[PDB]
This record gives C-alpha cells, structure tokens and sequence, in this order.
C-alpha cells in the first residue's frame, strides 16, 4: 500500500551544460523536472512507496516524463498523458552566480488538475500527500485541486506536507498568503524558506507566528535549516558543499524529510536525511539528477 | 538600398542530432529558423541586400535570433525584441522517415504581426516583398497585416513573392483557400509544391488555372520543378541527393530563386540557383544552415 | 493477462559512436540488449502484454537493465536481480563492413537460467513463449531451463517461437543441431536465417526439410524473407535500406511477425510488420533502440 | 640499459564523464589503467628507461593497451599480447564521494602470469623491481611470480619495491599478511597508505613494526606522507588541492618516489616529487593521465 | 556617434575542452580572441559604441573573426578581411596551473596594419582610442601604426588607454621599455600587471615612477589592483574567484575600467566594474566569453 | 631489417565534425597527417617494417606526431622534433561537396628538409623508398633533398616509388614538370591520377609517354586504376561505396600497393590491396584513421 501521494504539473527542462547566457549555447539538456515530480522520484529511489497523480500531454515530452516516472517505479494509477502538450522550460546559470528561467508550460495538459482530479480512496491508507505552492497558483481549477485534495486526505487521515514554494511568476505575495491563509488549517507539515518568510511576511520571525503548522521546516540558505516541533526548534546541520546546479535541491530536502518522517524517525534524522538528499541534488547537474537510492544510504551507514 | 523585405515570425528550433524518437534524446541542438527568417539568411550570404521586419521577445532566444540576424548582414531596420516570449518549436525525424513537429509558439511576441508593423516607406525602391502562408495563419492581426503589406508594396511598385506554405496546424485548406483567393490579386511570384496544389485544389492541374499568378514555380520534390511565366514552362533540374534535414529546404529554394531574380538571370538560371540552394540547405543540418554563401557560387562557377 | 513470455540472459552493449576499430575509440556508448530484452521491449512497444524472465547481477549494470525494461513496461513479476554481475559486450563495426565482437559475460547472474527459474502457471493464458537459441547455448543448465520452459508451455497450450540464432561463440553446429532435434517438436514457430540454414544443414534447402515445424520464418537477408505456413510459401517484402547497426534487427523482425501473430493477422501482414519492425531498428543505432510504437503504427496506418 | 622494471596486469578503464550512478549512464571514457601500467607509464613520461612485463589478450583492448605502453616508450621485450582476452573494469563516482568499482578481469590473458613469466637477464643491471599487491593476489600462479620475480631481482642485486595496494576483492587481510610475511624479506621500498596498515594490522603502528623493510614510505590522504629510512622519519608536504579523480594517484606517488630515487635523490626530493606526480593524476580524469613529462618537471624548476 | 575606438589584431584561439597537455586531446574548441578584440567585444555588450579597426584574412577563419564582430554589434568601417590569413594559437592548460600557448600569426592580414590603417576623422568625437601593447610588438608597421594612431586621436583630443600586455615572444623587455619611453607621452590611461612593472623596471615602484601617465591602473593578481589618479592612489576589491579560463581576464578588466570611465563613474565604480568584467571572463572557457551583458549589470544593481 | 623508408612533413590536420563551412564550426577534430606519414602508419599497421625520416617542432603538436608514428611502430631513428614548430592545416567539406583547405606550415620545422638529413646507409637492404611530390615543393632544400635521397637509394639499389601528388599551393605545373623530368629517371614505381596528367600533359595519354617509368600506376577516380607494368596494361577494381573524408585515400592506396610489391604478390593483387587500403580510409574520418590492420587482411583471406 502507499506511503505517499504527491501531486502537480511535471515539467521538461531545458539545461545548457554549461555556465552562460542561454543565448549562445547551441546544445541543451534534457531533464524530467516539476517540485512535486521531483519528490516522487526521490522518495520512490529511497524505497518509500509513492504514487504520483497529475497529467502530460500525447507528446513526446509527456512519454518521456512517463518513462521516468515508471522507471524509477512510481505509481502512476493516476498519472497519464492526455490532449494537449506537455510544459518545458529553459534555466541559464550565469558565470558569477545570477541565473534565469524561461516557461512555456501555460495551458498544458498538467496545468489542468482540478477537483477530482483523481480516486479519493487512492489516498486511504496512505501516510502523506505532498503538494506544492506552484500547482495552486498554475490556475484557479488548480487553486481548487489543491484545497480538495487535502480536505479529501485530511478526511482519510492523511498528514498534508505543504512546501510554500513561492513563485512570484505565478501570484503576487498577496494571492500567495491568501492562499496560505485559507490552505494553512490543514497542513500538518509546512516547507518553507527564509526567503519566502521574508518576502510573505516582512521577517523570519512574524511568518513563524502566522504559518502555525503542527510542523514547520524553515531553510535557511547553506546555514542548515530549523524544524519546529512541539514548540521546540531543532536546528539542523549545515553545509559545505558549493553548488553545481541547486535546482531542485529543496525538493530533494522536502523528500528526505518526508522519508524520515515516513520511516518514523527523531527530528534529528529527518533533518539530516533532508540535506542530505538536498545537498545530493544540488551536487549534480539536472533537477532530481542526482538524488541518491536506498542501498546508497544503507552503505554511507 | 534593400533588394527585399522579407517578414514574418522566427523561431527557435531545438532538434535531436540523430534520428530516433524525441523521447528518448537527452541532448538538442539549437537552431534559429522562421519560414521567412530562412530567406532573409539565405539571401543575406549570397550578396542580396535584405530586410527582415518581425518581433522576438526579450528573452535569451529572441537576443539568440537577433545576433544570428545581426551576424548574418540582415537589415534589421524594422525588427526588435519585445515584451513577451519568443516562439521555438522541437522536432523529430524517424529511422524510416516519419517525422513530427511539436510547436510552442502560441501567443508569442513574433506572432504579433499587424498592419502597420513598420513604415511603409521602408519598401521604397526594394525589388521584393516576401512573405511566407504561413504568416497570415498565425491569426487574424497577422493575416491583416499579411494584406496590409503587400498592398503597401503594390502601392511602391514592389514584387510581391508569396510561398504558400500550407501549415494544416494553423488552419484549414479551406481558410487556405480563402486566404489564397482574396491575396493572389496581390502576388506576382508564388512558390507552390505538388501536395498544397492537390490538397488545396485536388490535383496539381487545377490549382494552376485558379492560383494563376504572373510567376508561378511550382516545386515536384525531387523532380524537379516547373517555373510558369510568359505561357512557358521551364521545368527545372532534378536532383539525385538524400536529404540529411529537409525541413527548411523549400525556403533555400525560393531564395535562390529570389536571388536568381533580383539579379535577372533567366528562368533557367533562377531554378538552377533554386534548386543549388535547396539542396545544400537539405544537406544540411538546422532550418537554414547549409545556404551558400555568394563565394561559394563564384568558384562553383 | 499476458500474450508474451520471453526468457533468456540479459547483456549491455558497448559501442563506438562510428565505425572503426575498437582499439582507437576514447568513448563507447551503453545499450541495453540481449535477444530475448529485444524482443521483449519491441513488443512492449507495440502494446502487446509482454513478460520477460531472467536475472542480472546486484551491480549498476544490472540496475540499468531493469529499469530500462520497467521504463518500456516489461513484466518482470519473475525478473530480478540477484547475487553476481551482469554480463556485457563490446561491439565493432569497421569501415568497410567487417564487424567483430567481445563478450564479457561468462558466469554471469543471467547465464543461470535453470529449470524451475520461474512459476509455470506464469505461462497460463499467454499466446506465445519467445525464446533465443542463444540461451541454452549458454550452458547445460540454460539448455535444461530452454527445454523446461516450452515444455511447462506446451502442457498449458502456449505456443512456442524460436529463434534459432546459431552463436558459434557457445556451441558447435553439431551441439546445435543436436539441441534442435530434439527440441523441435515442441516448436510451433521457427525464427531461421539462411546462413544458419546452410551453416547447420548444408543448403537453405535440407534445413526446411528436417525441422519442418508447423509455422518456419526464414529470414533472407535483403531478399525478404519466406514465410512457411500450411504447405504455403508467403514471400515477404524486400527493403532497399542500408544498415545503419544491424546487430538487433532479426529480435525486431521476430517481434513484429508475433506481435502481427498475436494480434492475429495474415501472413502477408506479419511479415510486413516484421519487415517494419526490423528495418527500423536495423536504421538506428542500439540493439533495440529504434523498434516503433503502436502511435507509429498507427499513423503509419 | 633499463633503470626500472614492473609488471602486474594492465587492465581497460570504462569510466563515466561526470559524477554519478554509472546505472544513469549512457557514455562512458576508456582509459588504459593498472597499478605497474600507471607507474611504468609516469615513469616513462619523467625520462626513466622502464620495462613492462605482463599479458594482455589479441583483442581490441590488448592492442589499445600496447599502443599506449609504446607511444609512451615502455619497454615491451617481454610485454606481448596472447589468445584470451584483456580485462576491464567499470569505475562510477558517486555526488558526494562514495565511489565504486566493477571487475571483468577474472581469467584474463593478462592474469596468467606464472613464475618464468620473462627472461631473468632482463632484470640485470636493473635499479628498481617495482610489483604492487594486487599481482600476487590474482591467482597462484601470480603470487608465485611474484616472489619468483623479486627473488630473481635480488639474486641481479636490483632493489624490490613493493606498493601493498591491498585489494580487499582479491583477498582477505590474513592472506594478505601471509604473503607480506613471506615477502617482506626481499622488500627494499615499501609503499604503505595508513588504513591499510590499520586495516592489516590494526593501527598505523604496529604495521610500522611488522613490516620493516629498508625504506618505507607511508601514505596518508592529504596530510602529507612519511618516509622512514635510517630510522629517521621524514615527513612530506600535505596538499590543498581537490580530487579530480583520485584513481591512479597512489600509482603516480610511487612512480615519483622511484624517479626521485633513481635519480639519487635525497628522501625529501624525493617525497616532494611523489606527491607532485600524484597531485597532478589525482587532478585528472582516467588513471595515469595528468602524469607530467619531464620537460614539464623542468620548467617548473 | 563612436564612444570607443580599438585596434588591432584579432586570432582565433584553439583550447582543449580540459585541463592537460594539448599533445594529448583529439578535440578542440573554437574562439575568438584578440586583446582589442576581446575589450571591444565586452564594451559592445555593455551598450558602450565600440568601432574596431583592423583586417583579417579571406579565410574561413577571418569570416568567423567578423560574423562575431558583428553579431556584437561592433563597428566595422574600418574592419575588413583583405588577402591574405587569419592568424590563430593554441592554448593548453596543465592540471596543476602551467599553461602553455603556440601561434600561427606570423604574417597574417591582420599583422599589417600600418600608419594610414584607417581614417582619422573616424576618431573625430571620440572618447577613447584603446590599445595593447601586443600590436606594436608585431612588426614595424604596427609599431607604427600605433604611434601614428594615439597621435592622430590627441590631434582629435580623444584619451589614449594603453594596456602594456608585455608579450615576451612579441619583443624583450628593452624594446618593450623603449616604445613605452617613446609611447608615454601620449597615453593617458595606461594598464599595468605587477608582473610587467616588475619585469620591466625592476619593482612595482620603479615602474611607477617611470611610468607617470595622468592615470595608472596597477593590476595585482587577485590581490584587487589600484587605481592612481590626482597624486591619489584607490585600491580595488580583491576576488576570491576560481580561475577557469584565465585568458582575457586583463582585457575584460581594462573593458569594465573603460566602461566606467566612459560613463563618468568615480574611480571606485571603474575599479568594481573592471574586475566585475575581469572575473566573469575569467569564470568562462574562451577569451572573451563570459563578458556581462548591459541588461545584467543592471540586474545585479 | 627495413623494407621501406618514407620521409616529408607531417602535418596536423584539424577537421570539423561534420559538413558545412569551417566559419560555423566550434569545434575541430585532431589527426595526425602528411602523404608520407599516412603512408609510413598503413604499412606499419599491415606489418611492413618501414621508417619514417622528417622533423616536426618541439611544441605540443609536434610530440603528438611523434607519439602517433611511435604507437604505430615506425621506425624514428632519422626522425624528431627540432627548433621551431610543426605545421597544421585547417580542412573543410562542403554539403553538395566542395572542399577547401587551409595550411598553416610556411616555415616549419618539418619543411626543412635538405640534402643529407639523415644517415643515407638507413637505406641499404631497403626494398623501396617512397616520397610525395608535395616534398620538393616545399621549398628548394626540400626539392633537392628528394633528388639527393632517391640517389642515394638508387646508389644502394633500393627501389624508388613517387606520388607526384601535384599541389598548386606550392608550385606550377610547369615547376612540378620540371621537377618530374629531372627526378623521372630514378623513379621505378610512379603513382599518378588523371587529372594529375591531363593538368600536367593536356590529357592522361600523352603523361604516359613523357613519364615512362617502368612501372606506373594511374588511378581513375571510382573508374579503378590501371597499372602499367612490362608493356602490359593491368585494370584495377573499381568500387561502389562513398566518401566520408576522402583526404588520405590516395596515399592508403600507395601504401596497399606497395605492400603489395614488398610482398610480391602479382600486379592483380597490388591493385586488389591498393584499393582495399584506399577504400578503408576513403570510408573513415582522419587522414589515415581507417587504413587496416595486418590481422584483418588475415581474417577477410
């Protein structure tokens, strides 16, 4: 039976293999990308159980989303492709650091997902459904996806794990807390970034107050992260490690947080878990290019 | 002075470097291509002073198509980046032939076109105004301004040049027809192939007596072509040569033939110079990559 | 439920990325092959429910072999991987045609294959048993589990393909002979080349005579090939491609003639599937890379 | 006349262009590798006359194998290929540094190698007599050779060097102890790396006990190395630079410390020099390249 | 209206795609480079109106060196290609930082340039008139030219910016110290490596002394650089940057210097902008690949 | 003992990867060449004990040629890197077929090339010396080297074989007439083409009175060759494949045939060889890459 539901709008990415303005590269590579596709298919290497709903267009670009999602063994019960194209999108990292993305993912097939997206009873039994703050703001049949879905796992008992993940080209910081403030009465565990805080709520500190999870995961740059639990606050390890390409390094942490938790394990070890996946991620090129599997944990133990 | 005036939506092209399906390539090569875009280029190399009037975003892949244009010698009097995005498109070429094209262009700031887009007297004292069906199928504003400019350049004395380029993604034979109808009053040259003529009109015959243009070539595949002016009718070079990347082929041979014009070198000598371009261009790689450049036809002579 | 059921030892092919001899190359590309994974993912491909049996080591190597059948949707309920390595080979083609190849499999995890290596009732409702003469050629056990194998088929009326594929790598043509004998009876469709034919029986002629199973494929090179079946001789299409790797090509041939089998169709319509099958893969690079989708199948339709 | 002689089995190195599960790859480098190659062939590169004793299959590997050993300038009177084949070995290195390593070597032409394996007049007039621990590990017969091979080099009045290189596939810590027992005697330098002297014999001290050879230069990671002679301990320099791939820089020490001695230099050249040779390997790709030629030593002096 | 002016002779550089011994790489990358080449290249893509005077020859690499000159949009009035070659070099990179370089210059079109190169009314409201110290290296003619050239821009009242760019292979240090004896006079912006002042006068004192220009730009390695205008002496921010490809790094700096100036910045603003150009340069492969982009500056500010 | 002896200029060929004009290429691939080097490797590699004599320069380029004729095994006794440096020229194929070339040589070190440049008794026992006419063209030391070593090879009864190999770069058909009518009388085996003797004589019938050697082969493009030996007139096998990188086929072909003659197999044979050796090379990239092993002649035997 499944551990963990995750769902949203997969998306192809577009990579120079090198630092430089997008302009000038002749050759890019091809990636399987999308924050909650990501999740799957590093929880899905750890050897958690996970199923993956959404949607991708009768394209090549949506077989090759299949693909990997089935290689990697997902549970697609409720993923196919259908009418309509799959989203893609072009990343550049600059030389110095100040990188830049381009979308054309707007009226895709995986931008669809509205209520019902899906069979409620697949999330019976099931331990966690993670969502993204992206999918809510692709579309208002989305916005609406989102809500249902926790209500309809908040309803088989199901731990909702929300990672905030503010796109700015999506909503406004205002639609963003809106959503927020309706969405945050049935998180359970709640990602967020200092930025995002910072940026939603003036300071670190007032975002801490308003976004009251039973669980919130604050993560703080290369300065490790807090969890805050039971009113305490864990902190957790920082790291050393420069990064190669730090796209989808903060799902990967979201991933190895909900492994931990999925496997019932101390605070400390989520966390440890979480950046270390993270850290994985963010040491290779790709988006989830990089997110280690269950027998490497194992060896490293 | 400009010799011609070519206009119209570029795009960027992103293609596999070997056949096989789009699924499975993990690298793609970047090329920029554009019915009209081609011709400007082709003409660009081989000596003939050309214009070229359209929009990109301002994005990395629309200052991509600027520095090509730029690069190339191409007037860009009446071209510029604007706000909004620039239109690329995949495509796929099968082991035994069967090719697919995936568009994501919809709504792009290229596709923008309508009457006025520049200033008429930009036309003044040029020998051609190109234009591909392909422009005037994006949309209404652009099929307005497909009208509004070869007028323009009817009012100055101006060849207009038409490729048909029947696109059944942007709309139907019938709305081709229509299109075709209502423009053909306006057109001194059109570029027609065998399977539009059948498609549009039944068979490669009746096409001819409806679309009777003062210039008429219309292209046979590898048999050749006829070139239709004066009663006459110069049938053209076949060519014994496989094609590598066919896709901007057809545009290399209008060029050519535009250029053969623009020099007023008999029918002859402009299917010869046609069907040169073509063939290097479907030798090629890329949509416009292979054109001669004017050097290349003084030592080939 | 199932229509195919393959069985053998899976291999990962090496290769340079253009002709030339090995000892020159600096990079060597990865594939997943083995005759019977060939056939498997073809089917696969064209949508027929296919099974494959068989072990790779608990190496990466092996882990790339089963992800690749997983991604292609292989059932691999009786697939594993298991303690030892994972046999693979390299691959040559020279400038002038002359190819050679190097096997690094021997008393790998997939050459186990023994009697018993699967639940028989696996086999219960499924239409064919496909299976390699390379596979008992492995070793006495592999011969063993071969003969098992159609035996516990031919108990439940499952019919068994045969692709007799001599390796002279594994045993002597009087060894293969030998095992042809005997294991002919419970044959129903007969996979053969003429090479092997007169390389075995003397002449293309005596080798239809002795094994006269009930339905005899005899591939001919580009002559087409002859279809035996009901005291009638169906002649297939002949191609005039040029090869681009033609090391998986019969897998791909054999598969189309059972997926056509499968689906129940003329003779005349297995052979043009398997001429398609096979001539798409001999057009492409890989041992299996290039055999076509039902989509393919469907447009080309 | 020859100053060095080495001998061991040359093996093939498949290697990935970047770091990661070698499951995820579908390109892999070839390199020339093997503890006696890498140090026969650094030496060669620094003006040292070495000979190279060993075996490798008349097959495409062998033969790259003996182009490098003679572009190089090794001396190959008793270096040849003969029937079998060459061995290979897959290397894969992880994000974070957890690397590991596959072998198809077992029962190569190259791992005969039987006492008399060349002719003993060879080694007359000889300096050095290098051999590594992976040798005797291979079979009986090797571990012979290799006694058989020094003996014979102490019987010329050649100093053995010995790189204990404990290969914990080949065998286990007791039989590596047995044959260090038993070999030790004809040991002149002796090249140690701390976790093996702890691995062998429980701490980097006692070790230093055990195995008191005239000279031993003891490895340990970045923080230097320690050569003992005349009882007294020289230290070496430590180095800040990062692992490009550290496969082959024990190799490149060592060839460095025997130039150095070779060249009669005192023990702190001489360590100076090996970790030069071994910087400049570990900060390139494959096993031996990034040796640096003696011009290169030169110019930096 | 022209804001800079530069001049001199443009190559095109061969670099191995890693670090190592160019006698060992089977591919390599194309650029193009030129000190005058590089800083018109960076100002051009800052917004600054750069012209660049020069030739090069009717080669295939020449129409490379002006396809890049102008899809930058630099001015060309005065830059052809004229009989005759282009030049081009080599460049090799060693593991642990001793690179080496090798041209194929000598008589080249671009070598010519002699007094007249141009027309000076070209200079005519000019700011800058930029040189390197490479030009009048290359013969006498340039050697000419070049005085001639900030000759005729003092008559325009147009600042001379000289980079010394000592080139040992070009002259000794002697003559080098003789045309600045002859050369100071006119420059009014002079660049400076520690090194060079050093090199040619002893000590980075001497030099300064010397070499009294209305400002001097005193470049020290990563150690910032300072800045000496009014008798005052301004100190640069020093980069803690990694060096990726190093070459074009002081033309990138002298660009950023200009720009700044150009712009009327305060002296602080040239120094963080110079070495903000210098250190992307040097944090990308080619020569001047890498230089910012106006639209970037402005995003970073 | 040697059985042949070549001796010119190696050169360093640079080449784009694939079609299309060099201006548009990135990157280039590194070959070793030079008639007589691409002649000296293919006998190397069919097992002819030959020696190369030439200089290259002591830079990169140099010891990478040095490398190559040592991995192949030819003899250097009279060859190495010198003062100065060592040529390189760029090459280019065009889509319909028109090739260019670009040669950066003029001065090198391998150009020198002057009477008594190596020890003439290298000669005695030698079976044939072989030379191109691009030798004597270089420059007038290298026009009287070749003089001077066929008659020292004639002095020692050593068979003297020529490819005039006309090369306009380096001099007129008259120059090279006039070369051929003095060097004429000591040629035993000359090689020409047709259009060779048709630029040279008016028409390939009159080349062959003036140029009587007493044994010439002509080579006529695909229409085979025909060799004129004992006023006999044998006919050649002309073959049906197509080029890849045809650059070094015509010195594969000599090498074949004199291989052929060194093992004195029967003009029929020389021929078979020749066009064997011609074709292989004709088929592969590189200027000698593809030319055959010994043991591949064996194994098509």
């Amino acid at each position: 039976m499944l551990e963990v539901v995750t769902a949203g709008e997969p998306l192809v990415a577009l990579v120079p293999q090198e630092p430089g303005h997008l302009r000038g590269k002749r050759l890019l590579e091809v990636y399987v990308g999308g924050a909650e596709v990501n999740v799957a298919v590093a929880l899905a290497r750890l050897g958690v159980k996970v199923g993956f709903v959404g949607r991708v267009g009768e394209d090549e670009l949506g077989a090759m989303v299949e693909e990997r999602l089935r290689a990697e063994g997902v549970d697609l019960t409720h993923f196919r492709r259908a009418p309509g194209f799959t989203g893609l999108y072009l990343r550049e990292y600059l030389p110095l650091g100040q990188g830049r993305v381009f979308y054309y993912r707007k009226g895709s097939a995986g931008s669809a997902l509205a209520p019902g997206a899906f069979d409620p009873d697949y999330l019976e039994g099931v331990r966690f459904l993670h969502l993204s703050g992206i999918t809510p703001a692709l579309s208002p049949e989305a916005r609406a996806f989102s809500l249902w879905a926790m209500e309809e796992a908040k309803r088989r008992g199901v731990r909702v794990s929300l990672d905030v993940n503010y796109r700015q080209t999506l909503w406004s910081p205002e639609e963003a807390r809106g959503f927020l403030e309706r969405a945050l009465p049935g998180v359970d565990l709640l990602f967020l970034s200092e930025e995002e805080a910072e940026l939603l709520f003036g300071r670190v500190e007032e975002a801490l107050r308003a976004l009251s999870a039973p669980e919130v995961v604050l993560k703080r740059g290369a300065k490790g992260a807090w969890a805050f639990v039971d009113g305490r606050r864990v902190e957790g390890s920082a790291f050393a490690v420069e990064a190669v390409d730090p796209v989808g390094a903060g799902d990967a942490f979201a991933a190895g947080y909900l492994a931990g938790a999925v496997w019932g394990l101390p605070v400390e070890e989520r966390l440890r878990l979480a950046n270390l996946l993270g850290a994985s991620v963010a040491a290779s090129r790709g988006d989830h290019e990089g997110a280690p599997y269950r027998e490497d944990l194992e060896v490293l133990l």
